[PDB]
């Protein structure tokens, strides 16, 4: 828990909330991630609500969630470094955008391992009581499948019912998401949020490309019932026949 427990390789990404750099623990060469903060104009009230985020990121402990390391505080340069675990896959967001680019479309057994992982995520999550946008799920080496913690913007997997503001309406999002892995493309479009609103009340889309199953179009359409009650549960989707052992995290 100082700077110098680490070295930084290089910066993966830049933005809003400082950089992301790729990161090597001195101690053991453990190849991680660390956000580099900086918290200089914050007042104490907003460093207060960062303490008791950061607080509860370290509560959370799960095969198929973002993995918190560590937090190094660095009063010098009023900036705070999270140190996370090192993703090699990247985000899904990047692949259906590769996906899209490129015109190639994802395997229905890559698709069956997000929705078993992304799932089981979504378990944990129900329990403890974080948004299911491609950004945010993660890959690593191993075919694992990690979910991350995080107005311009068209909010594309809002449900039915959070529209006319429940763990279902998880289960809407989860099924939004999956469809886009599946389509490249999100199942409801538009170009202005009364216009989606107007395709999320009708609750029809286009049916998942026919390389896939009739099963997998089958689970995901019924996660996209405008009913939240007649969307599976997080237990339904799991005893699903599609699902199978190796379709689950491993080590
Ligand atoms: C090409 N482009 C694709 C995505 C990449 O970002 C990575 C790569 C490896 C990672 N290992 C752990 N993380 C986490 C990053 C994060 O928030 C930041 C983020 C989210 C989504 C896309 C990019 C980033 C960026 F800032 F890193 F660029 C996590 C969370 N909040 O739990 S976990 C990786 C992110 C590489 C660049
Ligand atoms: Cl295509
Ligand atoms: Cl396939």
């Amino acid at each position: 828990s100082r700077a110098e427990d680490y070295e930084v390789l290089y910066t993966i990404g830049t933005g809003s909330y400082g950089r992301c750099q790729k990161i090597r623990r001195k101690s053991d060469g453990k190849i991680l991630v660390w956000k580099e903060l900086d918290y200089g104009s914050m007042t104490e009230a907003e460093k207060q609500m960062l303490v008791s985020e950061v607080n509860l990121l370290r509560e959370l402990k799960h095969p198929n969630i973002v993995r918190y390391y560590d937090r190094i505080i660095d009063r010098t340069n009023t900036t705070l470094y999270i140190v996370m675990e090192y993703c090699e896959g990247g985000d899904l967001a990047s692949v259906i955008t590769k996906g899209t680019k490129e015109r190639q479309y994802l395997d229905e057994e890559f698709v069956l391992r997000v929705m078993t992982q992304l799932t089981l995520a979504l378990k944990e999550c129900h329990r403890r009581s974080r948004d299911l946008k491609p950004a945010n799920v993660f890959l690593d080496g191993k075919q694992n499948v990690k979910l991350g913690d995080f107005f311009v913007g068209t909010p594309y997997y809002m449900s039915p019912e959070q529209m006319n503001r429940n763990e279902k309406s998880d289960i809407w999002s989860l099924g939004c998401l999956l469809y886009e892995l599946c389509a490249l493309m999100p199942p409801f479009t538009a170009f202005s949020q009364k216009e989606l609103a107007g395709k999320i009340r009708e609750g029809k889309f286009r049916r998942i490309p026919y390389r896939y199953s009739d099963e997998l179009n089958e689970i995901i359409t019924r996660m996209l019932n405008l009913k939240d009650y007649h969307r599976p549960s997080v237990e339904e989707i799991l005893e699903n026949p599609l699902i199978l052992e190796h379709h689950h995290h491993h080590h």
